[PDB]
């Protein structure tokens, strides 16, 4: 509930560093302590103000006293005023500054999570909660924090003084009124949250199916089908609209109800005190004091009856925040974990048994060691699953049984981050950053030079399609460089992987887009540049990689043939078949 | 600035089609007017319930008297809570039916617009600004329509009672208030806006990088590129965090001077209202009736200056929406444009010079003739432009000069919808909707039948694949069909082509990511399938084109050579040389 949500923000407010912001946070409680007494102690000027004027005067009549008072009367309100501001102006750095740190701790916690939490999740919904959550905490904490705890502070004081003052009928029906105001209060509030659950789950849901049209364009174009999106849309919107409806009107009702319950309660106190009045016990000025503190006390609270729902959906808001910070990571580093030391690149697949789901196995024991300085291809037709290999190289999953090792070392039992740095990669489908082509290739290492950008695009055969280029290397690509075609693309991810000079190479259907002319072109460049890495190159093209040291035959995740080209020709296998056809 | 933005947005709180919304409307500002005329009246017996018990009395001047007027100011409270509770229960339903119409004709612009708005933009904004401006426009609707206007009901009242009731010293000293007021709110408001443009845009632009980060998490887990990120973001949220607290400053300099104005103007007129009490010319009572009435009237406007920041943010919000929905559309449906007669469906290019930008032209004076019923192939290296083809001739764009005729029809003088209901792709990069395999391939043709599906999938060779899967038809594959090999998704492609059954048919390299046999099989299958109608396969890898009826080979945007596969080897120019070159 809300509760557990503050109770969680709480450490935030006032941390255990910055011993500066520490003191800041003191000096505001004081000046709400400080503007708090004057707006209590401006009634009883009153009430001996209206007291003097009538039945006769000390000195003079009211040339003097009642000058006074009411000049203490209006410069009472305007201090009070003007310490509430001066603390909203002292308090405002330390919620910025709380705020920002848990943007960056969310941040910094979704890009360290595992990602099979980002094969399925939806775009809208994630920037939606981070842009709402922000801006959710700011509304929330002020109006939260600065209209609550005065009004407990006086209602106590209220209390003390009709003590000092009176007889305690007074005090057991304000006691008899804030018991049944809390209760009526909860209950309400209780019938009224599972209303609030629904509306803003299907909020959610309708706003990810239209971010999911608008990011399908090309495709909607290409079929006409946009009366269906719009019909599709409208639906949850009119869903939505009515359970609105129902959530108000319920608000309405519990607000009546409160109004109600007040004005009752003073009602019932003025009359006791004009009762009083009639046996002579008490002055007239008795009657506009007990009306000015009533007034006085209840204001706060009649302001909230239309602030309430804003600050019901930020607390909300507030508690999916944390509900995403809390959710935990499938794949971690072991404790103490020792670096990787790669002194000979070998790779080896001890027995690897692996799929996505329980309920459908894909590779069944595959075996294979592939020897440090040599040249090996994979390949298979379609559906093979051999982009698992490449992804179970990375560890973005752990196998079911058997191992990886590489220099003879469990994958499993070395940290992340030496891992992925001894590894490059160049995927089927590559995706670019919405910057400059200049700003995309220097990305393979921190601080690229002008000498590696260079050498690399010349070994990319880009060089002449760039200097063509009018505005050169600060040409934009776009999203995702849908600007540019696919074998430029194609040249841009061989480019980053040059940059990042890794010892162990991945060619990934890394040629698939290219003419013919500058296939031959790059694979002599890779031939080059290969001389004493391990390069693993995954081909659909066998005539690419026909000069390979040993090439690998993988068929429904099991290993059918191994051996060279010539054992695999006279085998007159799987790929003798495959080949032959090809060529025809 | 605001006021124009409310202008526009009247019309939509005043229908003119329902006519029933209409009706409600009135009740609701009849409520408001009786609500404000109760609140007004128990002032008034309040003051005369305290002139009755002092000095004097009619009957019993000391419990009848007081208890019915007591009784009348406490239900006189209550029942003005119960007229505004009232108004906002009968209210709420034309807000709601506002607010979807308003988002519908967003969305529906949105899809109208021109592809080169898309192709320019970051995902994140479009839909912060949607979701933002729907939030806004309720909140400020409901604040700003309900808590301005009885106030200048109230003050215009007061104005009218203090002329009544007494001289008009009370009147001058009011205007003259209400005349500082209005001067200082709006210079501060101007110095304020400044500052508060620059917030709002710095905060979009650290968004939008977020965003993209987020959306390009292999290639930053790919490169361990996590803390540049981090400090990345860090830097631009701490920039927005300074702009907010100057603004706060401000607005809380702003805050503290109308408080002042406000409580000057009250101490002066008690002042006047005790000295002339003094005189004997008026009762005790009429100093409380100065005061609750002004007390009474100044409530309602100390509150808004803690609800400012949020209106301000929410008009801002407001103007946006209506900037988005006014921008023009570059290309447009001539007027009475007739419809497309699909008779013979030969193709003419007539000199088509473009290109994306003025200052790079692509297409040098293409021109050619692919004749009705013929197999036509079209082929070039790298960068040639060939794709562009395709995009012109869904007029995606238009020719700066010369045409593109079908029939004979110049593609510019028919409607947009006929045109594109006659042509069919399979594009290079094919995007999948986040939803099963099934709702995918149906979605070619609206209402798909069974029998469509399972032959469209027979055709496609992914039946076996499909049946050895577990779940079958209702396979989750993601968002962008991450899940899904490159083969898949290509034909998933394929069968949504071949459900549409368009009579022209245009193959962008829809053969790329598919093994030799699963390759010529789909061959075989279009092969067959292209009995009658216009067929156009863009190929890089010659040998599954070389029985093509015609083939053009393109370079640097010109026609190079052109002619039948046997005329182009004897030839012995580009066509022979790349030919030869991928054989051996
Ligand atoms: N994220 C995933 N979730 C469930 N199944 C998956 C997922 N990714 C791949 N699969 C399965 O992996 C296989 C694809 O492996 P892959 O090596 O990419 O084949 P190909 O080389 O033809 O692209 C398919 O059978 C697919 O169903
Ligand atoms: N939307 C675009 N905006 C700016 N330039 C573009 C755009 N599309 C293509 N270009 C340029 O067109 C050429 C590639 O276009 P394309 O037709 O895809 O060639 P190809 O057929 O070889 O793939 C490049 O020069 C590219 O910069
Ligand atoms: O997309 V292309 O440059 O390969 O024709
Ligand atoms: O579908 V694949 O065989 O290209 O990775
Ligand atoms: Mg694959
Ligand atoms: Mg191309």
């Amino acid at each position: 509930d809300g509760w557990q949500t503050l109770k969680r923000f709480l450490p935030y407010l006032w941390p255990a560093d910055n011993a500066v912001l520490r003191r800041r946070v003191v000096g505001a409680i004081l000046m709400v302590l400080l503007g708090k007494a004057t707006t209590l102690a401006l009634p009883f000027a009153y009430k001996k103000a209206v007291d003097a004027m009538t039945l006769g005067g000390g000195a003079q009549p009211a040339l003097t006293v009642a000058l006074a008072f009411v000049l203490a009367y209006a410069l009472g309100r305007f201090s009070g005023v003007l310490f509430d501001n001066l603390r909203n102006i002292v308090f405002e750095r330390v919620g910025q500054d709380a705020t920002r740190h848990l943007a960056e701790n969310v941040f910094a916690r979704l890009h360290k999570l595992s990602l099979r939490f980002h094969l399925a999740r939806r775009t809208g919904e994630v920037t939606k909660v981070i842009e709402r959550g922000t801006k959710s905490i700011d509304t929330m904490l002020y109006f939260l924090l600065f209209n609550i705890a005065p009004t407990v502070i006086e209602l106590t004081a209220v209390i003390v003084i009709f003590w000092l003052n009176f007889g305690l009928g007074l005090v057991t029906a304000t006691i008899l009124a804030v018991i049944a105001y809390v209760w009526t209060t909860r209950t309400i509030t209780e019938w009224r949250t599972h209303l609030r659950e629904k509306m803003n789950r299907l909020d959610g849901q309708a706003l990810a199916r239209a971010v999911d049209s608008l990011l399908n364009y090309e495709t909607v174009k290409y079929f006409g089908a946009e009366s269906r999106e719009e019909a599709r849309y409208a639906s949850a919107a009119r869903a939505y609209a009515d359970a609105a409806v129902k959530s108000e009107n319920s608000l309405g009702l519990l607000n009546i109800a409160q109004a109600l319950i007040v004005n009752l309660l003073m009602a019932g106190a003025m009359a006791w005190t004009v009762y009083g009045w009639s046996q002579g016990k008490l002055t007239v000025g008795d009657l506009v004091f007990v009306n000015t503190y009533l007034t006085q006390l209840f204001r706060p609270l009649d302001m909230l009856g239309m602030v309430y729902r804003t600050i019901r959906q930020g607390l909300i808001d507030m508690a999916e925040m944390f509900r995403l910070i809390d959710t935990h990571i499938e794949v971690a580093d072991v404790p103490n974990a020792p670096a990787l030391v790669v002194n000979r690149p070998s790779v080896t697949f001890d027995n690897v048994v692996f799929g996505y789901d329980r309920d459908r196995e894909i590779l069944h024991g595959l075996s294979f060691e592939v020897a440090a300085g040599s040249r090996v291809a994979i390949v298979g037709p379609s559906g093979a699953g051999k982009s698992t290999i490449a992804r179970l190289l990375f560890r973005f999953y752990d196998p079911w049984e058997g191992r990886i090792l590489i220099d003879g070392q469990d994958i499993a039992h070395v940290t992340q981050t030496s891992l992925r740095a001894a590894l490059g990669i160049v995927p089927q489908d590559s995706v670019l950053f919405n910057d400059t082509i200049g700003y995309n290739i220097a990305y393979g290492r921190d601080g690229a030079s002008r000498a590696e950008v260079d050498a690399a695009a010349k070994g990319a055969a880009i060089a002449d399609f760039i200097a063509r280029l009018p505005q050169g290397y600060d040409t934009e690509v776009g999203e995702r460089g849908l600007k540019l075609s696919g074998g430029e693309k194609q040249r841009v991810a061989i480019a980053r992987t040059l940059v990042k000079n890794p010892p162990i190479l991945l060619f990934d259907e890394a040629t698939s887009a290219l003419d013919t002319r500058t296939e031959q072109d790059i694979l002599s460049t890779m031939r080059a540049v290969a001389s004493h890495r391990t390069t693993i190159s995954i081909a659909h093209r066998l005539s690419t990689i026909a000069d390979s040291d040993t090439i690998l035959v993988l068929d429904q995740g099991r290993l059918a043939e191994q051996g060279s080209h010539l054992d695999l020709l006279r085998r007159d296998g799987l790929y003798a078949e495959m080949w032959a056809r090809q060529a025809a």
